[PDB]
């Protein structure tokens, strides 16, 4: 593959014509790099502002695992058990609308201006938190809206496959998981999934301050390389 291109504060028009309309990924630089979250969100700050609130936590290496489960605990409990104290299992505070739950945190982020190029209402943009230790993995899957994934703490390795390559990604046949690949991107079973090997892709390491544009229906796979906090904006 090649690396996702990085662009510094492209104009709305450039973003619209070269990335949004054709559905091409890009990393936006110089857009979120000075949001307050970038300097402010330490573990300690997260504990102070959110520690006592209940959050959903995914436990297990990948959501496609058979032993994978979902539970509830306080943010303080999550940090203690799954981040700081030699964790026994992988825990991920994933896909959670933390900013609706805790409006004060919402002050530390913004809606990217590029979202106004969409046809949807700003109020209907879904903002999710993704907070977890090094080693969290989100299996290869596609989503039904455009996405800006903003990296705040730590880095993520991300692999992207175009919707045109769906055949080689062997989606699950169950209507429920049909937007998830059967393939483990970083250790694929080529005896069972031979078409996967030659499928072209883009990749990147997404670092703090950077925004990855994931076009609607683009397949994406994500592994945290460090203690990580990302904020996703699902928009149309
Ligand atoms: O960061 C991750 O682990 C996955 C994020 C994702 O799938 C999304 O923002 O739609
Ligand atoms: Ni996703």
């Amino acid at each position: 593959g090649s690396t996702v291109p990085r662009l510094h504060r492209p104009s709305l028009q450039h973003f619209r014509e070269q990335f949004l309309v054709p559905g091409r990924p890009v990393i936006l630089k110089g857009v979120a790099d000075h949001w307050p979250c970038m300097q402010k969100w330490s573990l300690e700050y997260i504990q102070e502002i959110a520690g006592c609130r209940t959050v959903p936590v995914e436990v297990g290496s990948r959501y496609t695992d058979e032993e994978w489960s979902q539970t509830l605990m306080t943010v303080n409990e999550f940090i203690s058990k799954y981040i700081v104290n030699e964790p026994r299992d992988v825990g991920y505070l994933a896909q959670h609308q933390l900013f609706d739950q805790i409006p004060e945190l919402k002050q530390d982020i913004s809606i990217p201006d590029y979202c106004s190029l969409g046809d949807g209402e700003e109020e209907e943009i879904t903002i999710n938190a993704w907070f977890g230790p090094q080693g969290t993995i989100s299996p290869l899957h596609q989503d039904p809206q455009q996405n800006f994934l903003v990296q705040v703490m730590g880095r993520k390795y991300i692999r992207l496959y175009s919707p045109q390559e769906s055949g080689a990604l062997y989606p699950h046949d169950t209507h429920l998981l049909h937007n998830t690949s059967q393939v483990d991107v970083e250790n694929p079973d080529l005896e069972k999934f031979p078409k996967f090997a030659k499928a072209p892709f883009l990749s990147c390491i997404l670092s703090p301050g950077e925004i990855l544009f994931i076009p609607v229906k683009y397949w994406h796979y994500v592994r945290a390389l460090d203690l990580s906090f990302s904020v996703s904006f699902w928009w149309s």
